[PDB]
């Protein structure tokens, strides 16, 4: 029973964020700033209802969803695309498919120990993020 992801989470590693951003066609200037940044993620979770706020000094991004309920997602101030998103549970791993113009786009997020893991995929690029609880 490790589905409880509530908390404030501070990034400690960010593997291949550059490649993931390039796969989303983020321009070089934006990538140059973004790749440097420590992200903080606040998760407010009530059962299958999630509200997430991811912040940095450069961009912030909020996304809310209910597991199992498809929603329209506009990735405002990231790559600024519209997708149809669905989050499901696979065991205790939160799995999101973002269907749209980029093939194989999604993410997976789960707890292991006292860390939160987030793997973001676009095409053949995977970014692996690890967060420690504050
Ligand atoms: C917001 C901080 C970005 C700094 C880089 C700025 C510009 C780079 C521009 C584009 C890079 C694309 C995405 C950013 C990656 C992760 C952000 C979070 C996305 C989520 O919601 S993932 C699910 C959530 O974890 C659920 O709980």
């Amino acid at each position: 029973m490790t589905r409880d992801q509530n908390g404030t989470w501070e990034m400690e590693s960010n593997e291949n964020f550059e490649g993931y951003m390039k796969a989303l066609d983020i321009d070089f200037a934006t990538r140059k700033i973004a790749v440097r940044l420590t992200q903080t993620k606040v998760i407010d979770q009530d059962g299958d209802n999630f509200k997430t706020k991811t912040t940095s000094t450069f961009r912030n991004y909020d996304v809310d969803f209910t597991v199992g309920v498809e929603f329209d997602e506009y990735t405002k101030s990231l790559d600024n695309r519209h997708v149809k998103a669905l989050v499901t549970w696979e065991g205790d791993v939160l799995v999101c498919v973002q269907k749209g113009e980029k093939e194989n786009r999604g993410w997976k997020q789960w707890i292991e120990g006292d860390k939160l893991y987030l793997e973001l995929t676009c095409g053949d690029q995977v970014c692996r993020q690890v967060f420690k609880k504050k």
